[PDB]
């Protein structure tokens, strides 16, 4: 149904919301969920792990099946996997994890994605764990990505930092 409501319009099409991508998938009901994935589809901590646990793992267990026969992704790339109980599709979607040593430039391609679907909500890629300035993460996604996204931030000081960067 898409009914996406609370969120700080950006521009005319990039919206924020301090907010848990979990509980967003669970009143929103949107076609599109974007999971912050890594190339082999191992949803153990993070936001993928907390999507995962709320599918009760049915997440893992089509990602591992789909791992068996396909192979991992790469870092930029993307997978449509079913969205279980919390959206009509996942859009797996790998960031590149600078902690890691990964290349920040492919954070544009991995937002690339994202234009292949009207409207997705999403949490701000490569963030978190994986390293990536969030404020860099944002303008990124501003600069990319055409089609409608929510994105859920579950930190209200990095969302306060976030938008009080973007009004500058
Ligand atoms: C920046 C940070 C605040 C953000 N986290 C989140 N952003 C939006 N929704 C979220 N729900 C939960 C959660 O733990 N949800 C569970 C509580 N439980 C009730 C459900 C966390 C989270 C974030 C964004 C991107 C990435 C990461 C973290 S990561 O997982 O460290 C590496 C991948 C890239």
């Amino acid at each position: 149904v898409n009914s996406f409501s609370g969120y700080l319009k950006l521009t005319d099409n990039v919206y924020i919301k301090n907010a848990d991508i979990v509980e967003e998938a669970k009143k929103v009901k949107p076609t599109v969920v974007v999971n912050a994935a890594n190339v082999y589809l191992k949803h153990g901590g993070g936001v993928a792990g907390a999507l995962n646990k709320a599918t009760n793992n049915a997440m893992q267990v089509e990602s591992d099946d789909y791992i068996a026969t396909n192979g991992p992704l790469k870092v930029g790339g993307s997978c449509v996997l079913s969205g279980h109980n919390l959206a009509k599709h996942c859009l797996h979607v790998v960031g590149p994890n600078v902690n890691k040593g990964e290349d920040i430039q492919l954070l544009k391609s991995a937002y690339e994605n994202f234009n292949q679907h009207e409207v997705l909500l999403a949490p701000l890629l490569s963030a978190g764990i994986f390293g990536a300035d969030p404020i860099h993460s944002l303008r990124v996604c501003v600069d990319t990505v055409r089609t409608n996204v929510y994105l859920a931030v579950f930190d209200k000081n990095l969302y306060d930092k976030l938008v009080s960067s973007f009004l500058e």
